[PDB]
């Protein structure tokens, strides 16, 4: 037969863990992700998280208290009986925020993947000759990400025509910036729990008594279990949990991102207008003058932000903290999952039976072609150029002013039209610093 | 590894015809299918559509006119090619309106392998000795369906043990109906347009390859029309290859407006209409399983379900659909609501007390194989809702159907069916050929 | 991308018990299953073996003993644990024999699903008006299997042009049979242990789970003869659950002799039983369609489809079958032979001429919707075999069955049901309960 | 339900093309891939063919005489009509005999994942701190696919701790090879023809006429839409040709491996007996004196001399060369794709209720664990070490004195034990000469 008629992609936990582990493929509304037939893409402007990586310090401190209650007891039983032959996958805590290097999941090879699969569907381009700059936020694992990126992208040509420029992310660099700052509530407040949570400790501390697992325990055990796919194959952690905990779970996750880095802060469209207005104006000077590929590497709170100013995925009221607000948009494992992105593809289009010859814009985020709302009339959905540059021009919030940016720090961003194109930093060149953040290398 | 990377689900053309081809289980929201630990269901609610079926009398009149002008052309070229090797699905005329009986997709096999499956999630509740009586709506592919269905269910006791009782569609029924009427005295519905921008692309694409056709963006819609309901006689269908993606992305969402407007929340009566099987199942629901049985199978039409739907407030989009462009996103997307032999099972669960709940009775609604969240009443186990609740909110929001829809004083005010009902098993074989075209039948 | 590179259909348990569990789809050398271009099919002859069933009367018993051993012990642990929620799967003792009724592996819903399958494949080969017999042996299970694949095909028409006959079991019909019977006056058969070393791992490893059990070697083999037959009634087993993969491996090896040398190459009769099937079919093929019919339905069991594929020398092994230890990558994997509802299919193609083929009549054989190459003559289109050739094949190769079984010369010496038979429809619809047990049966 | 019905990894074109496209897992007989209950990896020795590439200089001549008679005529017709929007995959004649780098199948993302996939695996083999010798044969595509793997498998201490020896792929070095050379029919005479790729000729002719294609161009261009997917993640070629050719065309490769590398030619198992033996050395050493990971890197034709040393996958009688023998187990896709491997594992188990505590081995071919033959005793189907090693030492030919080796030349093994622990060789330093061949670096 023609078609299945099982559909059980809702059922996977890759779409129930926020943005904690290995990436996933967009859920898809049915478009065509290919160019349509008239159009093909003559520029790409694209911001990928960071791959998959380790616990942050602090998740790792909780996660830490966590399994010593877990193990303040002879043989287990149950679901936990696999702990009886198991290790926890932090090799030591200097190894907290770094990308993960074993497993399928891998954050490096994540992006190395990622940069071999645009290299055949963009390579067409790069005209094998030009030194095209490649962008990444001063963090570790973001730098660590766009290198093997840009490695797979590039690959017998990486050391001579691929060059990394690396942005501090010091609110110093305004608006210059793949990570602008904004100073000046419910995200403070978040309780991290939901009803099932009680339901997973008390049959955990049934299996195995002793451990005196709370509510809280058991949210960090799942964090946890979903960062141990970032670095093994499989876990049994997660198999400790039912299929409804999980959902509850990456409800959780997904109310952290709805109102610490989302909707849920009215700020978080300004932070976003940078980077909306700056690639409008890529877009609007064209790849002849400005370049036909960028390649640009933040965090998934840099993301979120921009979706946020775009006016796409939008829950029609805010997310409730005490019950999961099922079907609303903001599912963070179709958003922001390890090594998520975003790619505007800019078309150029011959006329078609429902359109004129001109240039449209295409937005995809996780493989998935997102639709610009209500503006869907060029080939594949798209948006005239024109129309998107006014929909920009009429809603984007004004950055500085709205996040109290100092009239001494840059205003506008930069970098894209102000780079180097030396090699120096698309190679590491000292070792992993201890549970290293920021980074300029 | 353990968990794929890709996801595919999305792209599958069996949800994106309305509800014209092939049965699909509804996209999930991640909530197990199964009853929640500590729970166990003990009475099951389901409105089960026709299976799948061929296209009725004047669709198939349409679907002929637009093939004329297809083959009014020498060997066929590009995606047409297969044309040279192919026929016509529709036996001849008076098959339209029928149960489809052919393929991996054929609408009796549906209603029969429904039956066998659940025969082993809720053979439990079924003591081999008590006769069960099952409800059809007087339509013959819906008789059929039933008849299929409740083979499959009692099996080597379905002579006996399974009594089909067929409730008259006619409108004198009243409320005492799996198919109320509602007067039109009150649009959109009938202004649809059928057409979306992708339908230009496909009309030029296809004269190009084949020029002497003149096919219009109206013969493009009722050959998606056709190619849709092709699977419902065979396993494959090339004329679904002659379309695009984005073609077909449009064609699902010309169909999802259809039953929005004339059959869904863009038309204030609906919820109405669908009060009625919502309110008499929230009767038995309250009643028990004890006195009032435990097993209620019931068969109807596409346009029966998405009412209760609209009655039950789920699956509401925030707005009217648009009629110009696609809202992407938007809660209806009929393949997940009502595709071919689609269905609406209300489980009650009989549950002992849960680190989250209360020892008690809970209600949970499961869409075509998907748990469905009732809004915001999830406290219960597997987010289902405390039997008490979902009483008030129904009491509270159902409208009232024989006042909505001016229904006559001397028909029926109230459903009687279930607790009024025949347990002879004389209606539950055919004993008479398909009439041509058979749609109202009691037999 | 465009090809998955994950390669795992080797691991899947329904390829590993041998026949007692749910049909699945032959393992494809990778040759299309549709006819090649140029290609039709005029004439379709299949056996297909009774669907799904409970287990036997004998093996219940030893199921049941095994049972007791694993219940005489407090709440249960490890793999053990779904014991505290989980019922045997047998109504009663005297299910044992029948086909199964519910779940998505339900027997009478896979001849059901096969025989609309089929429909769509070969209804150009039935014009809706002739009377078509179908052939069923005398077993309740075979019988019930034939009922429901032929009402899938026919479907409407099923009561009126479609007649069932029942050939008869015993020995007296001689070569004029479904089941040839074949003296027994000449062993490894009856000497098989059932047992390999992986089944002391399992019993160790149950044993120390949950003490008390005392369970052995035997017991696990007659655990894992439970688990693989609990499909057939149920969507999913836990007790499959509860033994390693590479148990479950060496349980299908172990089924897979008892085939080998009971019922297949392993036993030198066995290719005399089949030649009866295959040499009167092959006296149809060279007959044709237009004077012996287009159609001829089968039903018998896994046993009478083994001896065929021996009598025709396919799926021979280098060897004769270690009873020690696997042989793996022996083509005698049963799962890919006879799993419940398994068939052949023998299809008789009308073909134009081709680049590497002279217009003609060709013999292609498909086991399990797989195509199976015979041997060495692969000429035709589609690897298929030039009539002619398959005719001088057969004619050389296959034993005779009289002389070799040692048939009493007053017994029919030849097969003529398929051209005397009855178009009378009396015996399509089941009219009496299942006996207990029911076996032998003639209706 | 708990089990799919359907079976249709047979129908995978990645089985049906020899050894030209991408790498695939082997079809496994159901054995667990895990170590059994009661054992454990101690000792891992791989040996791993190049990645996907771009086709050889000749094979490549050949593509672009059949293309010019493609290319010989207005727009294409029917299958072909892709060609009015299609390149030749291969950027310039001096990538011929290269590693793809582009596409989900390109040849250096192939070791890549390959390493963080057995990283995972074999990690706990490694104690962070040991520098590890791995072996590549002196050819380009090989080495930088054994650079790649690890990477993959070292990550952040990969140019510190892990270090690539090159061994040359000389005749001078005798039987200190990865790459034996043995010198002194059936292999010279192969036709590479089959019946159905007349099917193929006439209905491509037919399609779009003035081509003039013969069975011989279309047995070239299956080679190049083979080759294709090394490059791209889909190819429309593949399409242009029916499952049955493809199943002839896969048939015609598996011919060439039986023959020209396999059992077909009698001196093989002489040639495989270099690495059968000395591995046998290291299993029966030991992990504690002899070291824990070998992996090594060569080619397809340096493993099928392997498995016929071995006598794994023999088939019954020589493979007929007019027909497709089917069933036979020489599948070379089911052997040597690309990127395919032969990895020994040695387990070390405990008692079990069918073995003693002791030593066994484990023969994995492409995720596939491969019983060895008769002796499937052990945990998991495996060979009790001491039975392994009377099996080889009975059966294994002789070499140097089969393949008439030079007394002047090395006559033994030695590369495992006598290595260097320098990491130069780790970067490639140099541009990929044109077609480049024999490499030191
Ligand atoms: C495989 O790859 C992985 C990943 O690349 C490699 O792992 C990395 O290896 C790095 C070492 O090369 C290791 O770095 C060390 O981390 C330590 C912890 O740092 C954190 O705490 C301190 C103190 O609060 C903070 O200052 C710091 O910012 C962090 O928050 C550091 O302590 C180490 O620093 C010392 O060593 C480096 C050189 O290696 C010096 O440059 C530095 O100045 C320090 O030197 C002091 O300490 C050393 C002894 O460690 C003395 O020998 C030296 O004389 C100095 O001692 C003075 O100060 C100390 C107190 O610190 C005091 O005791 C003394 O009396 C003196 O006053 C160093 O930075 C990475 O963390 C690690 N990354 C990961 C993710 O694990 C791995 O090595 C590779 N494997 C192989 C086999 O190569
Ligand atoms: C396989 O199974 C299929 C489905 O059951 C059978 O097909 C049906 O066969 C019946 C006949 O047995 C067909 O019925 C016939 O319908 C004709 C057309 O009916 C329409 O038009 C009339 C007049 O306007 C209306 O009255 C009617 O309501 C319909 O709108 C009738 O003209 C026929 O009537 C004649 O025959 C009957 C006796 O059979 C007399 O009573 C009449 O007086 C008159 O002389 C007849 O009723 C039916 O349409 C078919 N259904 C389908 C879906 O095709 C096949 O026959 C069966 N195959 C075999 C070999 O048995
Ligand atoms: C749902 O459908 C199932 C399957 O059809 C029905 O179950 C069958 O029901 C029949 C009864 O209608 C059962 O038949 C009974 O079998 C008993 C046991 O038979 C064995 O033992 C005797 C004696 O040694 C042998 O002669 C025989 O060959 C078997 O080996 C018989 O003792 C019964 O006989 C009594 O009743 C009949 C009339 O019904 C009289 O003629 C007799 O003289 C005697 O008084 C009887 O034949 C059958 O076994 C069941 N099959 C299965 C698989 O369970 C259900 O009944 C049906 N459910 C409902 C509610 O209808
Ligand atoms: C948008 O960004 C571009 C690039 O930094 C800048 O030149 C332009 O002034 C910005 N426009 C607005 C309205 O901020
Ligand atoms: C709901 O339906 C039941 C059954 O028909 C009926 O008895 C009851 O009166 C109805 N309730 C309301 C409010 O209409
Ligand atoms: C083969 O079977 C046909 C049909 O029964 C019979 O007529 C014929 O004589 C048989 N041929 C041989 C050699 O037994
Ligand atoms: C035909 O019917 C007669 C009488 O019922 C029966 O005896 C005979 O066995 C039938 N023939 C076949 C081939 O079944
Ligand atoms: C096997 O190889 C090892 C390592 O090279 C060598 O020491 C030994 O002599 C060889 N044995 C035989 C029989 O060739």
């Amino acid at each position: 037969k023609q078609f299945s008629q099982e559909f059980r992609d809702g059922y996977s936990i890759l779409k129930h863990y926020g943005g904690n582990g290995p990436y996933s493929e967009r859920v898809s509304y049915g478009i065509a992700r290919d160019p349509p037939t008239s159009c093909e893409v003559d520029q790409v402007i694209m911001v990928k998280r960071h791959g998959e990586r380790y616990p942050s310090p602090s998740a790792g401190k909780d996660i830490e208290e966590a399994l010593a209650k877990v193990y303040s007891i002879t043989e287990y039983k149950g679901d936990l009986a696999f702990l009886n032959d198991w290790t926890y996958y932090v090799p030591n805590e200097c190894y907290y925020n770094a990308e993960t290097t074993s497993g399928p999941y891998a954050g490096l090879l994540d992006a190395y993947n990622h940069g071999n699969d645009y290299k055949a569907r963009y390579g067409h381009l790069w005209n094998g000759e030009t030194v095209v700059p490649f962008f990444s936020s001063g963090y570790g694992r973001v730098i660590e990400t766009a290198r093997k990126f840009g490695e797979g992208f590039f690959g017998y040509n990486y050391s001579t025509n691929a060059a990394l420029n690396i942005i501090s992310e010091s609110e110093v660099m305004g608006a210059d910036s793949l990570t602008p700052t904004c100073d000046t509530t419910t995200c403070d407040n978040l309780t991290y729990q939901l009803p099932q949570f009680k339901v997973a400790a008390a049959r955990l501390n049934s299996q195995n008594p002793g451990m005196n697992l709370t509510a809280s325990d058991v949210y960090n055990l799942m964090v946890m279990a979903s960062f141990e796919l970032n670095a093994r194959p499989f876990s049994n952690w997660i198999n400790a949990f039912t299929q409804d905990e999980w959902v509850s779970f990456g409800y959780v996750e997904d109310l952290n991102y709805y109102y610490c880095a989302g909707p849920g802060d009215k700020n978080m469209a300004a932070v976003g207008a940078v980077y909306a207005n700056a690639s409008l104006t890529l877009l609007n000077q064209g790849p002849k003058e400005a370049g036909s590929l960028f390649f640009n590497f933040a965090h998934d709170t840099n993301i979120t932000p921009i979706l946020a100013a775009l006016g796409v995925l939008i829950p029609n009221e805010d997310l409730p903290l005490d019950r999961v607000a099922f079907g609303n948009p903001y599912s963070i494992g179709n958003i922001v999952p390890m090594g998520g992105h975003l790619t505007i593809e800019r078309l150029s289009c011959q006329a078609t039976a429902l359109s004129d010859e001109g240039t449209y814009v295409r937005l995809v985020l996780n493989e998935a072609v997102l639709p610009f709302n209500d503006c869907t009339s060029g080939p594949g959905y798209s948006c005239p150029l024109a129309n998107y540059t006014s929909i920009l021009n009429k809603n984007l919030p004004d950055y500085t002013t709205t996040c109290n940016v100092s009239a001494s720090y840059p205003q506008y961003l930069s970098f894209w039209w102000n780079y180097n194109t030396t090699t120096e930093l698309n190679y590491r060149s000292s070792p992993i610093a201890c549970q290293e953040g920021d980074a300029m290398d």
